[PDB]
Formats: structure tokens, C-alpha cells, sequence
């Protein structure tokens, strides 16, 4: 098993009610920063959304979305984004984690450890609230109602690798991170297998 | 029962779970409108929301509540309102009713039938635009985390009368509404027995 990993997460079917509750352990006020996490997209629509956190004034503080060839990260608000171009496939594991940075306005994106997007300026200044629901894989939506999440945005496949860091990484913690013997780095905001991690409405762990 | 109904919902704990959803059937689009109500508070904090209107992006989209000895009109977002003083006592029923206009943002309060606060220029020419949610004693927090609900703005106490108008209704009918029977006297846009209404969480229909 690849990067002496030991679990991973199934989404076996995209609906209205599958998704999982994130609880991390320290607040989530951070201005520089770094995270990642490895997808195996199994469906790419116009939009697919890779997971959401989002505040009850802004439910789009931060989220990253995959479209139908692009890999799209938004800062702050919709008007902030970045994307890639022709870097994203079907049925493969995949790596996709970038960092930011308020003091510059700095974004990046690396693609299995290699840089693919960046611009500068971008959220320059800002400061992400805290205290939000982190969520994954799904867009802050009902769940109990009965569905609830409009499938469209739902996202079908395994997920895992999952591991945040309060500071940007370098670049060749980058490297390390996209390789096969990254698991044993998780993050200090969220650490894979430490942080509390329930799928619902249809997704189970797998190893 | 108040006035001449049987049927009353019953709050006998304000928790994290206690709440009632309601699922109009017509459209919510209004220029102006009236509504009616009767309540009976067992404890009055300085803030419980009793009911509002709310859409993702706008929670204060309509709205009253009681400030400790007074009571609040919210109109639209949180800015706009219309408050009153020294009205609602602990244990008593009391017939809030109420109007607005957006020829010029007229709005005005009735308490017992009788005038409670009034003032224009609120929501001048405002549309409460469709597809939201029309929420009753409890505001936007968890649900299903085990509760979630901030209990401080949960309600706990007895209800009746919960109707709505599709447009401003004159003295003489806010009057008549205050009479001793108008458990016959409904509106369109709601009318009890008529909408679709399903108490959660600790609401009691007492019929």
C-alpha cells in the first residue's frame, strides 16, 4: 500500500445525503498556511465540488472545486480564484495542495508535488474567520432534511490523505508530501486518522 | 385557549432541538403584507427570535422578537427594525399584529389590538425575493449534532394564531382579529389548519 498510508475513506455513490463532519481541534484563524489532500476523482462535471469550509456570513471563506478539465481554488470570495488548465483526469489517485499567504497576497497550486497555477495579490491582507464547520467532499448544505446536497456538487470516490498545517510549506516539504512515504506527515490542524473524521449518508472507511 | 381555537402548540423546553419548520404553498413574493399573531412567553430574554424569515444569504430577512421588556419588528437584515417598549408580560396571551408598506417603508406594530410602534422609510420599495424558509422560535444553528440550537434563543412557552397576509391589513381588521372570535378569521398567505405545519424537537400540539 502506497505512502506507508493504512486507511482511506469510500464515497460509494453521490446523493443529497452522503458526505462526513470534520471537528477539528484548534480554531482555523490562520494567515499563512498550508494543507493537502490526494483525490481520486471518479466523476469531473462542470463542477465537482473536493470539499467546503464555510462561515454563516460567507459560506465560501474557502473552497475547492474541480470542473470539467480545471482545478479551481477560491480565497475568500468568488472573485478570488485560481485554476489550472488540462491537469486533471479519471479514475486515478490523484495530488492536488497549494499555500496562500495574506501579507502578499500570494496563492500557489502543485500537482503532484510541482507547481501548476499561482497569483499574487490575491486575498492580500486577509484573514480568514474562525470557528466555522469544516466540511468535506460536499458543499455547507442540509443533510437530515433528506438529501439536502444537491448531487451535482457532490463528489464520488475515495478520499483520504487529508492533513492541515498553520504555515505555508516549502518546497521540498512539497515534494515529500506528494510522494510515496508522505503519510507519516500529517498536519498539525488536521492530522490524518487524528482528527475526528465520520462519513454519513453513504460513505464508509476503507483500508 | 385564547380566544375561541382548541388547538396550541405546547414549547415546554427551550433546547437545542426544539423547533417547528413550515412549508408554505404559494409564493412568498410581497410588496406589503399583515400578520396576526397571539403568545404566550413563560421566560422573555433580551433576545428570541419567536419567528423570521430567512434565506442563505439574507437570515434577517423578516422578522420580530421580544428585547426583554420589548419588542422588536426586524425588517429585511438586521439594520432595519421597528421596536417597542413594555408590552409582553411573563404568562400572558397578547395579540402582536402588525404592517408594512414599500410605497415609502412604512412599517407599524399592534399589541392587544392596539398600536404598538410605527415609522417609514423601512424597506422603502423592498421585496422579500422567494425560495427561502420560514422559521418559528429558533435560529440558525445545528440541528442534528445532538442539539446545536442555541438554547438562549430557544423558546419555551405556548402558541396559536400563526397566520400571514399577502398584503397590509387595515385598523378595522387588525382590530377584528384582536375580537373574541376570531379563531374563525385566517389569512392567505397562512392560514392555521390550512398550512402545512410539523412541530420538532418539543413542540406539543396540545389539540
Amino acid at each position: 500500500l502506497p505512502a506507508g498510508c493504512e486507511t482511506a475513506i469510500l464515497f460509494p455513490m453521490r446523493s443529497k445525503k452522503i458526505f462526513g463532519s470534520v471537528h477539528p481541534v484548534r480554531p482555523m484563524r490562520l494567515e499563512s498556511f498550508s494543507a493537502c489532500i490526494w483525490v481520486k476523482a471518479t466523476d469531473v462535471l462542470n463542477k465537482t465540488i473536493l470539499f467546503s469550509y464555510g462561515t454563516k456570513r460567507n459560506p465560501y471563506e474557502i473552497q475547492l472545486y474541480l470542473s470539467y478539465q480545471s482545478i479551481v481554488f477560491v480565497v475568500g470570495g468568488e472573485e478570488n480564484k485560481l485554476v489550472a488548465e488540462a491537469m486533471v483526469s479519471l479514475g486515478r489517485w490523484t495530488h492536488l495542495c497549494g499555500t496562500w499567504n495574506s501579507e502578499e497576497g500570494l496563492t500557489s497550486l502543485w500537482v503532484n508535488g510541482e507547481l501548476a497555477a499561482t497569483t499574487v495579490e490575491m486575498a492580500t491582507g486577509h484573514i480568514v474567520p474562525e470557528g466555522g464547520i469544516l466540511q468535506i467532499g460536499q458543499e455547507k448544505n442540509g443533510c437530515c432534511v433528506g438529501g439536502g446536497f444537491d448531487e451535482t456538487l457532490a463528489f464520488s470516490g475515495r478520499l483520504t490523505g487529508f492533513n492541515i498545517w498553520d504555515s505555508v510549506l516549502s518546497n521540498e516539504e512539497i515534494r515529500e508530501t506528494g510522494g510515496a512515504e508522505s503519510c507519516h506527515i500529517r498536519g498539525n490542524i488536521v492530522g490524518w486518522g487524528v482528527t475526528e473524521i465520520q462519513p454519513h449518508g453513504g460513505a464508509q472507511y476503507v483500508s
